[PDB]
């Protein structure tokens, strides 16, 4: 019936970010976790959340802040020479213990402390992170394969290209730009009125898969030029079988895990809990769902799969069946390796840039930043223009920009693990320091929770 | 002040001039190139500023003239003829037509051109621009294919004699970047950002800014080859071995046949039709300006420079005011003439940037086209049509049939252009004038014809 038709849209909207994030994770973590592990985690946790989750509307999947934390912890472990996949196991153990502690007491008291200020700053930071990662990957591609006059005839291609290649960088840039352009034009077409309504909504729903298909075909019919493709195992296998297996031994894989890190892995668990709580506040709003999500993440850390987040009677059962089918098909997607291996990473990074740009649409901070470059009489009819003065609004925006810059600097420094703590430090900034400068009347308008 | 006011119209008359000169050099095998077009534009600009009745009309080369030059070049290369020498007799017949117009006025032919023919002509020119841009891109990709292995011992003295590693992809990137930067600057012009003065200032110079950005982007890329614009050293012919300055009638290399010297009146009629119709689009007293332009073109054909047409150009887009316009036109024409001395700047401009500007002009010429609007309405549902008179008073399928007949006319014109008998393209265009006047009243009633084909 229509259930199988509704399954397809959820499947594609849950698969394209899944494969994109799997590629990004494989690049950042030296392929220690890749597309296969993320797909297996998404499938298993989706099945469990569909069978026994409180709110079926929540889809459990990987996200940007989790990727940033994984990159930061990988950098920390490679700086201190630690077993990263084994440290994640103790992170999961401490997350489970924190889940038990939250269950014992009441965790709904801290929900109301998060306001629009922190959420908007967090989303803007995530969008900037996406854009920066896309452009950094483009710069690395152009650095690895420079535009030279003469290239070597026969370079080794078994692990990867060992030298510069003629058309790799320019074609990668073309593929990224074309993917982004087609996705944006399909989004713009979705809100237009150029075809019949059913066709318009259908094509706009599948804009990302259509753009991906177009650009993969474009690179497919180009024969002799090399582009970096997605690394997918043929079966239900670990990406890097040389580094890790399936069950990660908590007492070290190669060398013995130190006791000091075994006891100090509670602080990274606190950071993970803060990140998941903030993204749930952004999306979900529920302590049962948080219970389930963090518990499944802690359990999956033991088997090497990553933790995820809650990104967003008969009808409830229909949602149960829909979620179960989407999770099962996401799990079976790893068996479709001949298709996934032909997808260039340039298309995936174009989709990454598209997501980063389109996450800025509903951001009031982004609109208020755009108001910096307009004359004062072009401001829209929003309550934070007529009720507050222009320079007060600009000062509010400047303080938010200063907070964003401090967060970016903290991310850049080697102490990038403490980014969730610095991010959550903005809550007492709004509750304590902002009332000193601004007035209450200005603050309710600039920080309205509607 | 005038010294700052002339700069905008200078750039808006120079960028299409260099683009058309490069493209004419490509299609014409450098019989006429950037040097000839620039010299013709300067001389005719001076002579039209000093003697023109209406100074607001700028004199310059355009798309229909380029299509006519292509068609005549193909006709001359098909037969045994010198292409540069037939243009001399075309100019002679044009001067004779100018002499024969002052006797019996042609003001009665002005009323016969309506919105139908003008809109069809503009749409055809836009499609021609887009097709030429994409054909050049396809030829670039064919000359330098994406291969696994390239031979790096290739001679580059006349041109690259073999495929190059990454020329085609960089050319495509440059074309796309130029087009997108020009479109984004146009969109910024009609926006609400920045102080208003600056918005109009940067929006006015969107094309020069996009050209500068992309030329710099290509300039800082060192080891990659891109095809650059061919500009001579100074006041020199583009191809010195071909024609020279004073091209000799009655044959340069071989004997020019008498039958062609007598039958060159038909191409003169076709080019006069093209110039007259483009001047009609420009307008929407005038006899003096039109005949002066045609006479200057006929005289310039004697020295090898191309003929030009008239276009409406304003400053934003009594005796003192007309005198200031005189001085402005003279200064702009003199500076366009002096622009040929900037070889180190003009030779570093890639042709990909100019073709991006060509695509930009082709796309942006479609903005005020009512035929384009009704083509866009072919896809919208009937409830989304705007409140224009040709929708409220005209049934939906009636105007769809009107647009379909116009599309059929456009397809016939395209087939004629692709046909080797492409010289007769303007005449077929004139066939759209009786079609509105004779056959359309048989199908549509008078009310729907007045609504769809509105005078203004
Ligand atoms: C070559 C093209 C020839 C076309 C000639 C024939 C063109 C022609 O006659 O239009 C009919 C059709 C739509 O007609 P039509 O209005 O009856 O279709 C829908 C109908 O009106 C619904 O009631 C509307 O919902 P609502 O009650 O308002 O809520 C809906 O609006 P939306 O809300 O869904 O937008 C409408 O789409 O449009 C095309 O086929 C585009 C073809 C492009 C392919
Ligand atoms: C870049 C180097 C120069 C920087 C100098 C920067 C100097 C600077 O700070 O200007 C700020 C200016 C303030 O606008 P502001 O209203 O004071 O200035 C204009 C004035 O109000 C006019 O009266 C308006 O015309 P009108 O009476 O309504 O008809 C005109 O609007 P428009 O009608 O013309 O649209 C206004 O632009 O605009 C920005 O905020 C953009 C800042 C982004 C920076
Ligand atoms: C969505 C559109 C985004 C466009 C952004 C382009 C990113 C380019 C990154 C260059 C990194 C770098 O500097 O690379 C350095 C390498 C050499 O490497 P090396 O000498 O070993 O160091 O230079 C090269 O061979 C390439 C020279 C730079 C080419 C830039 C092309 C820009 C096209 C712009 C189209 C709008
Ligand atoms: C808005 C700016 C323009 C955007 C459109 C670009 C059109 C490119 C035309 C390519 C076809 C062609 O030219 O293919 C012809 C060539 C030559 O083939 P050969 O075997 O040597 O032929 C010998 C006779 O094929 C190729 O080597 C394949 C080149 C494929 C390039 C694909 C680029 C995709 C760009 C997508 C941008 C969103
Ligand atoms: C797998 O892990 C080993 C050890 O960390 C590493 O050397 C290798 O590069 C990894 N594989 C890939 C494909 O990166
Ligand atoms: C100049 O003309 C000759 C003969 O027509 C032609 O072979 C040559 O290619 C032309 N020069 C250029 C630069 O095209």
């Amino acid at each position: 019936p229509q259930v199988l038709a509704a399954v397809i849209f959820i499947y594609f909207a849950a698969l394209s970010p899944a494969i994109t994030f799997g590629g990004l994770l494989g690049e950042k973590t030296r392929n220690q976790m890749g597309v296969s592990e993320l797909l297996i985690s998404t499938a298993v946790q989706g099945i469990l959340f569909a069978l026994l989750g409180a709110q079926p509307l929540l889809v459990v999947g990987f996200s940007g802040p989790l990727l940033v934390f994984e990159e930061a912890f990988f950098s920390f472990c490679e700086t201190n020479g630690l077993e990263y996949i084994v440290g994640r196991v103790w992170i999961g153990f401490w997350l489970i213990l924190l889940v038990v502690l939250v269950v014992a007491f009441e965790g709904s008291f801290l929900v109301r402390f998060i306001s629009r200020y922190t959420q908007e700053i967090f989303s803007f930071l995530i969008s900037l992170i996406f854009i920066y990662e896309t452009f950094s990957k483009l710069i690395k591609i152009f650095q690895d394969h420079p535009l030279q006059k003469t290239y070597n005839y026969n370079v080794l291609m078994v692990p990867k290209p060992q030298g510069p290649l003629p058309n790799t960088a320019l074609l990668s840039l073309v593929l990224m730009a074309g993917t982004f352009f087609f996705a944006m034009m399909l989004r713009k077409f979705k809100n237009s009125s150029y075809f019949p309504g059913k066709l318009r909504r259908v094509i706009g729903d599948f804009g990302v898969p259509i753009s991906i298909l177009i650009m993969v075909l474009v690179d497919f019919f180009i024969q002799d030029t090399y582009t970096q493709k997605l690394s997918v195992p043929d079966g239900f296998k670990v990406s890097n079988s040389s580094a890790r297996g399936w069950v990660i031994h908590p007492l070290g894989l190669r060398s013995e895990f130190p006791i000091w890190m075994m006891f100090a892995s509670a602080l990274p668990a606190l950071l993970v809990f803060i990140l998941i709580f903030l993204e749930s506040q952004i999306t979900t709003l529920f302590h049962l769902d948080l219970l389930l999500v963090v518990g499944m993440g802690g359990v999956a850390a033991l088997f090497g799969m990553p933790w995820l987040s809650a990104t967003t009677i008969q009808e409830v059962k229909e949602q149960r069946i829909s979620g179960l089918l989407v999770a099962v098909l996401v799990g079976l997607s790893i068996l479709m390796e001949p298709i996934l291996s032909r997808i260039p990473l340039a298309v995936l990074f174009g989709i990454f840039l598209y997501m980063g740009v389109t996450s800025l649409s509903g951001i009031q901070l982004f609109d208020r930043i755009l108001l910096l470059f307009k004359p004062p009489k072009y401001h829209p009819d929003v309550p934070y223009v007529k009720r507050v003065k222009t320079w007060r609004m600009h000062l509010f925006t400047g303080i938010q920009i200063i907070c964003l810059a401090v967060l970016w600097v903290v991310k850049s420094t080697p102490a990038s693990l403490a980014l969730p703590f610095v991010l959550i430090l903005t809550v007492p900034l709004r509750r304590v320091l902002l009332p000193l400068i601004f007035r209450n009347v200005e603050l309710q308008c600039l920080d309205a929770d509607d």
